[PDB]
């Protein structure tokens, strides 16, 4: 579980952009998940779950690197809805289009709490898109991840801002 190079990622080109998806960890396939998500044009890697590698040659090769989920440092899943607005938004901006490449540490789901948060502002309730996303069989049915949206209002952000 580390020279593997038949199974490829998935791009998800919604309304709004495209990201790449990747299952299986990084470190011993690292070497080989960033060669993909630069062929896929994703010069942009963002990571939600949990952190285990260290950004540098991949950087210092042209790709922006997000890091959240490192160290008490960061801020807990509540806030982090208004950064991943402003990045899908940015990462797509920056760009007449681009991609980008997102990770999690495989176990159960393939961190769906990002694709979903867009799924949201562009006008669903997270109620319904629960049973769009969580279709890949479980994964998408945890407490402060679902009922963000009861502090969280899915307008001010992908209608007329920018």
């Amino acid at each position: 579980m580390a020279r593997m190079n038949r199974p490829a990622p998935v791009e998800v080109s919604y309304k709004h952009m495209r990201f790449l998806i990747t299952h299986n960890p990084t470190n011993a396939t690292l070497s080989t998940f960033i060669e993909d998500l630069k062929k896929y044009g994703a010069t942009t890697v963002v990571r939600v779950c949990e952190v285990t590698y260290d950004k540098t040659p991949l950087e210092k090769d042209g790709i922006t690197v997000v890091d959240w989920p490192f160290d008490d440092g960061a801020p807990p899943p509540g806030k982090v809805v208004e950064d991943w607005l402003s990045l899908v938004k940015a990462k797509f901006c920056e760009a007449p289009g681009s991609c980008v490449a997102v990770h999690c540490v495989a176990g159960l789901g393939r961190a769906p709490v990002l694709v979903a948060l867009a799924l949201i502002e562009s006008g669903m309730k997270y109620e319904d898109a629960i049973q769009f996303i969580r279709q890949k069989r479980r994964g998408a049915i945890n407490s402060k991840q679902l009922t963000y949206l009861e502090k969280y209002r899915p307008k001010q952000r992908l209608r007329f801002k920018d």
